[PDB]
């Protein structure tokens, strides 16, 4: 199976490539890069746009192009572009910032990404959650682990015995919400959005996550995805420094 990819350039020019099922994000991004002649930093990914749902996402460098692309419906207004998202390796740059010296930094890397288990920034907060189907939310306490979005049911502890899953990350994506303010009467335009890579219209299946804070956002968008992709997220980021 092979498909011809457009990429959307930040000139508005169109790049068509054709992509095999063997192909990752690196290559397309190693192909782009040779035809360019960009700077290579490690920011430059490929960024997955739905006009209709008003969700986006960078495409994480291990990720196979054609099995993204293929969810996409014959009629799709999805869109790839090639641009930069310093979002994307933050916590690689800065650790501090959601666990600084060059030294402290690398000790810090180290311990959370090379022992035997992956270690999730200790995130937990009040998020709010859409209901389904409505114009309302509702204020959640949250808890950041590897598998997914916990939760202390109401007369419960927290600990390991008692936390509650809320959602899993093993079959969920994880995107930016945008004008969910304005859609949806979301408190803030601050905004991620959990759904199945499946889904490429409006359902009650698409979770809809209100921050307080643009920190707030930045926090769980990095956390979850350290989080859903672990030790593979690492080495996507020494393999991009590799090109830089």
């Amino acid at each position: 199976k092979k498909l011809v990819v457009k990429v959307h350039m930040d000139d508005s020019s169109t790049k068509s490539l054709m992509v095999d099922e063997r192909q990752l994000a690196r290559d397309v991004l190693d192909n782009l890069f040779e035809k360019t002649h960009c700077d290579c930093n490690v920011d430059w990914c490929l960024y997955e746009i739905y006009p209709e749902l008003q969700i986006e996402r960078v495409f994480e460098d291990h990720e196979n192009v054609v099995e993204v692309l293929s969810d996409w419906t014959r009629d799709t207004e999805n869109k790839v572009l090639f641009l930069e998202k310093e979002e994307r390796y933050a916590v690689f740059k800065n650790p501090q910032n959601f666990y600084m010296n060059a030294k402290n930094k690398e000790y810090l890397l180290e311990e959370s990404f090379c022992g035997t288990s992956i270690i999730v920034p200790e995130l937990e907060g009040a998020l709010y959650l859409k209901e389904d189907g409505k114009k309302s939310w509702k204020r959640r306490y949250f808890l950041l682990r590897a598998s997914g979005i916990y939760y202390v049911p109401k007369g419960k502890t927290k600990t390991s015995r008692d936390l509650a899953c809320f959602i899993q990350f093993e079959n969920v994506n994880i995107y930016y919400g945008i004008q969910c303010k304005m859609k949806y009467k979301a408190p803030t335009d601050h905004c991620f959005v959990l759904k199945h890579p499946q889904i490429q219209k409006e359902s009650q299946y698409i979770k809809y996550l209100c921050c307080d804070d643009a920190r707030t956002l930045s926090q769980w968008v990095m956390g979850i995805r350290i989080a859903k992709y672990g030790k593979t997220l690492y080495d996507n980021y020494q393999r991009a420094v590799a090109r830089a």
